[PDB]
């Protein structure tokens, strides 16, 4: 029964999975250790498995300025489990160079774009900072239709704020994103920019794909009120196509690959 063969397909599930993970944010993280725990782990945060071939090729992609203890936090937690996931995957912080107000949504799509020039991704994690997963159960890739993946934050007492809260931490295909022209660009700090992308999924057939809550409890570090359904559903139908993916601008002022991330600074722009 000889002869050459490739690699098989990763499993369904992967067996390596632990389930429940204490998570606490009180104790130093050294990031040059995390490199030295994760060892197969290669420059910029790049991973894939060694014994089968991953169908999920994710980019996870963290909108950020000036949040490195959290950065370190994310790190130290999530790429154990993503390898445990057996993804193909490759982490992006995209950080907003500048002072002026933060645009959360417009580096997302930036981080879609700079993504794919590193490699064919075909799916797309979008990550705040702060959020860290309960349970390794909570799959970091995509579905057959659009992800919500924290979807039982301690911050929000373990409930969904509303069943189309769409914000925190989900996941598209790239089919997926390309299809509402990925995120709206002129959302600065005004706020409901994920329920703009819900209402832009929702306009395009799509619909939410959820894990069980008991494994999509996420904990939120911190820092320095349940949210409420923005409306603007006819600005969204009105504006998606034209504001998006295809009208994004923005300079890329600097590219560092650290052996757990990849950071791209980039210009966004000021509010027009
Ligand atoms: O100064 C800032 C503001 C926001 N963020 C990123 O934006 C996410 C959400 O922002 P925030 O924590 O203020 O939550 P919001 O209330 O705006 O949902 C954070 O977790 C970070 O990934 C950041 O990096 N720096
Ligand atoms: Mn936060």
């Amino acid at each position: 029964g000889r002869g050459s063969a490739s690699l098989p397909a990763c499993p369904e599930e992967s067996p390596l999975l632990v389930g429940p993970m204490l998570i606490e944010f009180n104790m130093p993280v050294d990031l040059e250790l995390v490199a030295k725990q994760n060892p197969n782990v290669k420059m910029g945060g790049r991973y894939a498995p060694r014994d089968c071939v991953s169908p999920h090729k994710v980019a996870i992609i963290i909108p950020f300025r000036n949040r490195q203890e959290h950065l370190k936090y994310w790190l130290y937690y999530l790429h154990p489990v993503l390898q445990r996931q057996q993804l193909d995957y490759g982490i992006y912080v995209i950080n907003q160079a500048g002072d002026t107000i933060f645009n959360r949504a417009k580096l997302l799509n930036v981080g879609f774009q700079e993504a794919l020039k590193d490699y064919d991704y075909t799916c797309f994690v979008f990550s705040d900072v702060d959020l860290i997963p309960m349970n390794d159960h909570n799959a970091y890739r995509c579905f057959s239709q659009p992800r919500h993946i924290s979807v039982a934050m301690d911050k929000f007492g373990f409930s969904l704020p509303y069943v189309q809260y769409f914000g925190g931490v989900s996941a598209l295909s790239k089919q997926q994103f390309l299809t509402i022209n990925g995120f709206p660009n002129n959302y600065w700090g005004w706020g409901g920019e994920d329920d703009d992308i819900f209402n832009r999924l929702v306009f395009r057939g799509m619909s939410i794909s959820r894990p069980n809550a008991v494994v999509g409890t996420t904990r939120h570090i911190r820092h320095s009120p349940n949210p409420q359904r923005f409306d603007r559903i006819a600005h969204t139908k009105e504006t998606m196509l034209s504001d998006g993916l295809n009208s994004l601008t923005y300079q890329v002022l600097d590219v560092q690959r650290y052996p757990l991330y990849t950071q791209i600074t980039v210009d966004i722009g000021t509010p027009s």
